[PDB]
């Protein structure tokens, strides 16, 4: 254990809040990245103990609450007010780094799930670039998986803890409240989700070799997590996933059973101003949306399921942690 | 410097906060005190640089925090609402005590200033108990000095440095809102006042020898420190003290020059529900003040000055760590 | 987090050396303890992150520095050499107590794990008496579970997590040297030893599917580790367990393969003078045993194990924190 | 608050111990010191409570404990040997450091007596190159006052708080024990003295504007501090400055009243072996000196006083964080 620091490439003449952020609270990243392989030695990772996420979140909780003020925030039965005035919002990568006398090994195993040993492992300062992209049942603008689609999980057997499928081919979807202020869409090409479905669906067959591989929608919960929730340009998108979660794989062969039009699957989205936090037990009140097209062009990298003769996978999230961990499985921090 | 405890009689049956509060933070008081005198035993000691005061001082603003807590509480544009109910308020006496490995010197030289070589010294483990009373310019409740008046500065010739004097026979106020709501007013006897400001005034002669004494109303800043401000009841009073802090002491005989009527001195007050916070730069908002009769008989102990051919002189206060020094000064924890 | 205090029965005559290390660094301890039920409760503890036994650790290897000061202490190169009298050595209870406003919560789950959540939790001041016995393999003159056996682990699939058996009813052991001057032996009752693996077996059957449960003695490594090693009146015991940790667990029978004689096992000892330290990374020399009859009678009340068709188990240890969190499993800090 | 790091020129070839501790303790300095000066902001600095000087401190006590080990270590009733062998002892410059997200703001007032505000103050990441020069009465090797004599003290009210007085021109002493093995002396030319003493007595009369300043012998206490104790290439120097510190400063004009021969005063020095160690209370043995001409040219750059019709200065010290202070004083670590 110790307190990582963080490495950015933020500017300080730039008024978004991410850069304005990490312009105070992390120092520049280095040009200079060495690496060191050592493919004899072998080491053991358990992603779903790792406390660089627990640093990672804490940082970002911190983020938000100095970036997105809310006009009230409701909790433990008090009200907190302040200016909540629209601001910039995009997310920059940040490197997470180990202070002198530790290194962080990393795995350099493409196949690896996060558990268990890795044995070609390699020494560096920092992680790669990180953007504290907050969302649930899809991961957005992550890193792709190098080699084959990746099931993680704590344990596959225990259908509370989350599974983090991580894809490597990217499934891009773009969100739109175009020019009710509040209704918004996004567009996803459905051939390119029917086969990342389908192989996501062969890898999930190889976990459970006589079960029928079924998607469907979150069946219940806050709306931040029966939905798509993320935050776009500011702005806190609520996106319906019936029509997306919503398909079987049986003997091989996928078969979307949720709607398009076109060959493209269109998800209704509202965008709310009463928001159930993530960083606490809580409610956070914002203002109502800006004007004009608002809109965020993202990259699906990672799912959020979780389990239910037939085993069954709904979208889940609301526990951003596994967004970090989703990023920093390859990491751990050493002395 | 150690973490020392506090212990306390407060009962667990007692709704009042300060019982309330030292049942889960303080131990109970040990019934068997051991002191032992060492008179050769020269050490020194400095009441202005104590830890033991920034203790107190973190102690009683959690107290304040836990139990005096209001409707609203402003910190520049930020407002936390919370539950603001009426509560007992009465202050215990605190003892504050090293743990093991630590012991508490007491300076029992009743010359002492609070600077300097003390002569004669022992050692207990707990100071005496100490009401946290938070009060301006009069300082109320304490302890007072065994034989002459004391008068204690961390610096004479630094007219911005405190004065605190230690009264050697307390001047009794009593202050009540009888049964608008806001008005109240404070009696104190004008010839115990009289004779108090005469020997006030002659050991201050002692240390500016012309130089003719003048007491005076405080020259300005917000209404806590202008006025004698305390706590009664819970409720926040504010009283005016011009016409108490207004004499001329000169050729060795005192001259009090403010306003009474039958022998009485009598200061207006008001019951103000917003406040100035002291624990930290900020405000604070309470809901209005109880119904009936509102009294607290106090002993004003103790004064807090600042002076400015003739020497004046002007309530002062508003650092509590001065009320704490004043009852403080003749400790010091050593390992 | 915070810094606990110890209390003991330490008495000040003993000439023993955990009496006199305990009556410098612990108060008496205190005789009405209220142990403060409560039952809508549930709190997660995890017994393998708990800065309570981080700070016990840190207290025991101050003990033992201060009362079994070897006669040379060989520390990266350097060497120190100091008096090395023998000593009578015989561990003490230890309470562990948090300060004033702090306290100690404890799970009264008698099934309790170690990791999770607990619904039967009361709330004290001070935790049992604990004794510090230094040892690999055997934990020894613990507490009983009053159930049943329980196994305890990090993580019971990863395979280099310590696994802690907390036994159910003390298997005695006795272990001396008579009156070759290093060499000594152990008695063990047979019977017992296979009711009690064979319980353990039927429990780490029922957390591993059900392949055939192999008991195997220690792989390799430094002789602290490979065998049985503790401290008993001073002198360190080196002790072996091959026919000890020997058996088959298959068909819901415990089948014992170890050498037996009259019905007891007895290990071959040594007593050894070069030490490989658990405090830190060194060698520590100490002088010859004493004369006469060394012997210890010891109740064995947990295992400390390591696994690897089927699964083998071997004695492990090493880590004293493990033989801490035995008796740890815990309770909890908390305000 | 923070944990600095060091950085020295030192060489890993050196077997001087100095270089040897820094080498493994510290990391190269950088020919990369960026200099940020800034008008505008001005600062508050306290030379008396400031973590890098126990930082330096609890350093230097490792690299002692480290490089110069005594044969003999009496603490507290204990009594540790090691080999003592005779090194090769030359302190090295090192430069402490603020890590990552962290500076160090430098005053760059020259008339800068280390205690208040600063209003021309500098960020940089690293102090000058400092020499751990251990030492009482004379501070030796040192940095000099840019422009006039500085006069710092924590409190000059307080006769028991240390007086460092930083001279501006550097007064040279030479102490040998040439080719009794344990009698040496120091030279040191008597008119640099007398201007120095001269220098030193106005500016400790602007501090006591009546009040012959006089310079005394040191009263009482351990040898260390009765004397300029001092190592010298391994070897512990007690020098007698009754011959140094004996004048008057009257009306204007410093007279010597110190014996003088033929224009410098000689100091008479022993070679100690037993010494009281100043980084715990207790006592270290030492081997006897080493063979042959044993000098260290020394520059004076400040004294450590304390003071008693008049007031009189004797040399003090004993207490090496006022060594380090000599030099700390500029510098605060901000976040
Ligand atoms: C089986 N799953 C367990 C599960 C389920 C739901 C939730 C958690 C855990 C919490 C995580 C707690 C965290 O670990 C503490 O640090 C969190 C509690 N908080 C409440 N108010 N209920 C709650 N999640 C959220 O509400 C959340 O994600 N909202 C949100 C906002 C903005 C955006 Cl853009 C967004 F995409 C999402
Ligand atoms: C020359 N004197 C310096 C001086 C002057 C005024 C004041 C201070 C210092 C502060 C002390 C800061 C403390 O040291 C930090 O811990 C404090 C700042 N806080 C603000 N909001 N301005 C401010 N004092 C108060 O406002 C205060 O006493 N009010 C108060 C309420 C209730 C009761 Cl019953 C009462 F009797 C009093
Ligand atoms: C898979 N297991 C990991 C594993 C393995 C072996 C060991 C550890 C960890 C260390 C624990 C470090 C501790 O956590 C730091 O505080 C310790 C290192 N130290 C060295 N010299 N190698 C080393 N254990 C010991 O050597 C030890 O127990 N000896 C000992 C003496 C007297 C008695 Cl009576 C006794 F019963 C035992
Ligand atoms: C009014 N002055 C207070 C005063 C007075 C004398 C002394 C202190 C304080 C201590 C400082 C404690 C430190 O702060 C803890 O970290 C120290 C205690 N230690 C003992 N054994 N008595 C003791 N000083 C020394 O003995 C010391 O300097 N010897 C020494 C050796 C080698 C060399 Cl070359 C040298 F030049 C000097
Ligand atoms: C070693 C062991 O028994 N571990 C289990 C753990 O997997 C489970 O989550 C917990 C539930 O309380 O019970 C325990
Ligand atoms: C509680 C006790 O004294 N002994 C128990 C026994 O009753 C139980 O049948 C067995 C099951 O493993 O565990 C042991
Ligand atoms: C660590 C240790 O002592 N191992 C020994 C092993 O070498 C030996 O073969 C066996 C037979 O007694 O006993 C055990
Ligand atoms: C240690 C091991 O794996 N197996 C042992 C074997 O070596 C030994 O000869 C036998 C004697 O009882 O006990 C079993
Ligand atoms: C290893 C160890 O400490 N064993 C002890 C033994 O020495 C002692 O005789 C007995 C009674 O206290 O408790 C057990
Ligand atoms: C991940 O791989 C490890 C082996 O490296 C295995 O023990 C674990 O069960 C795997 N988990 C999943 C979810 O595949
Ligand atoms: C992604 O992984 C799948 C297997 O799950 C594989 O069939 C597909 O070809 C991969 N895509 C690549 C390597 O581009
Ligand atoms: C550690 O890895 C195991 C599998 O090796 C996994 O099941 C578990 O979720 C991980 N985390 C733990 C046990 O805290
Ligand atoms: C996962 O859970 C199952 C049952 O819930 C359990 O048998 C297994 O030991 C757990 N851990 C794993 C598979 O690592
Ligand atoms: C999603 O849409 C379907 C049909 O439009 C509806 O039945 C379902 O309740 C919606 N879910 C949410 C969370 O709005
Ligand atoms: C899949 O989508 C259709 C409409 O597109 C809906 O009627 C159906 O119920 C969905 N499947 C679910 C919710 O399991
Ligand atoms: C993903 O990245 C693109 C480009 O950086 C950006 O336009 C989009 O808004 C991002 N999506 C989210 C949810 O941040
Ligand atoms: C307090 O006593 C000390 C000790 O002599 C003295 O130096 C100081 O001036 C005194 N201060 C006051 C305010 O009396
Ligand atoms: C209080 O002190 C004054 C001196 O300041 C003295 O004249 C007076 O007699 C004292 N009163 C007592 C001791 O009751
Ligand atoms: C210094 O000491 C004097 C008397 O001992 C005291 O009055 C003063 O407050 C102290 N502190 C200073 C001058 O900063
Ligand atoms: C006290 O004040 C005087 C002038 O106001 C000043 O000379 C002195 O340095 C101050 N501090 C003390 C005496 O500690
Ligand atoms: C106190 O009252 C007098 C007259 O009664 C007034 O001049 C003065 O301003 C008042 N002060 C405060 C702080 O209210
Ligand atoms: C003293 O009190 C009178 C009222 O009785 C007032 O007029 C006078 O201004 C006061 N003295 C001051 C404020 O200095
Ligand atoms: C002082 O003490 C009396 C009696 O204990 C009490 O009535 C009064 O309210 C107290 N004063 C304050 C300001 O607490
Ligand atoms: C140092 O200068 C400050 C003014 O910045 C002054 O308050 C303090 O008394 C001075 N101290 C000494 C020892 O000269
Ligand atoms: C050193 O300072 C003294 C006064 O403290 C001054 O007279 C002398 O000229 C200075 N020497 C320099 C600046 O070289
Ligand atoms: C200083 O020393 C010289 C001898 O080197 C002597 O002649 C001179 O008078 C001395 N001056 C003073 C002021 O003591
Ligand atoms: C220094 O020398 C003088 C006379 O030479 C002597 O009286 C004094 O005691 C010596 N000081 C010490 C500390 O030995
Ligand atoms: C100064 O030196 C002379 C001769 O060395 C000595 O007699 C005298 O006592 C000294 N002054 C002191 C010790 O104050
Ligand atoms: C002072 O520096 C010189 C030059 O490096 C060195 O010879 C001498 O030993 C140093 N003095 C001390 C006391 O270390």
């Amino acid at each position: 254990k110790t307190t990582l620091f963080c490495a950015s490439d933020a500017k300080a003449y730039e008024k978004e809040v991410h850069n304005v952020w990490a312009t105070h609270a992390c120092v520049p990243t280095d040009p200079n990245p060495q690496e060191m392989v050592l493919a004899n030695v072998t080491e053991n990772f358990n992603m779903w103990k790792n406390d660089m996420v627990e640093q990672m979140h804490e940082d970002i909780i911190s983020l938000w609450d100095e970036s997105l003020k809310p006009c009230v925030k409701l909790t433990g039965g008090s009200a907190i007010t302040q200016a909540c005035p629209k601001v910039s919002f995009d997310p920059i990568p940040l490197h997470y780094c180990a202070p002198a006398g530790f290194a962080i090994l990393k795995c350099n195993n493409k196949t690896f799930n996060g558990t268990g040993p890795c044995r070609n492992v390699s020494t560096v300062q920092c992680t790669h670039g990180i953007k504290p992209v907050v969302s649930t049942q899809l991961l957005l603008n992550g890193s792709l998986a190098e080699e084959e689609i990746i099931i993680r999980s704590e344990n596959l057997t225990n259908n509370a803890k989350t599974i983090i499928v991580h894809l490597n081919e990217s499934v891009n979807i773009v969100c739109t409240r175009p020019n009710n202020i509040r209704q918004a869409h996004c567009n996803i090409n459905e051939s390119k989700w029917n086969n990342t479905l389908q192989k996501v669906g062969e890898e999930l067959a190889k976990h459970f070799p006589s079960k029928t591989i079924k998607f469907e929608p979150s069946s219940g919960g806050d709306l931040e997590i029966t939905t798509h929730s993320f935050n776009c340009r500011g702005e806190f998108f609520y996106c319906n996933t019936s029509d997306l979660f919503n398909g079987t794989y049986r003997n091989g062969t996928y078969n979307h059973t949720g709607r398009s039009s076109n060959g493209t699957i269109t998800l209704q989205c509202k965008i709310k101003q009463i928001i159930n936090m993530w960083q606490e037990v809580g409610r956070a009140i914002y203002a109502p949306p800006i004007e004009g097209e608002i809109t965020c062009n993202s990259n699906i990298t990672g799912l959020l399921l979780l389990r239910d003769d037939t085993e069954t996978f709904r979208p889940g999230g609301g526990d951003m942690r596994d967004n970090w961990r989703s990023e920093l499985y390859k990491y751990k921090v050493v002395e």
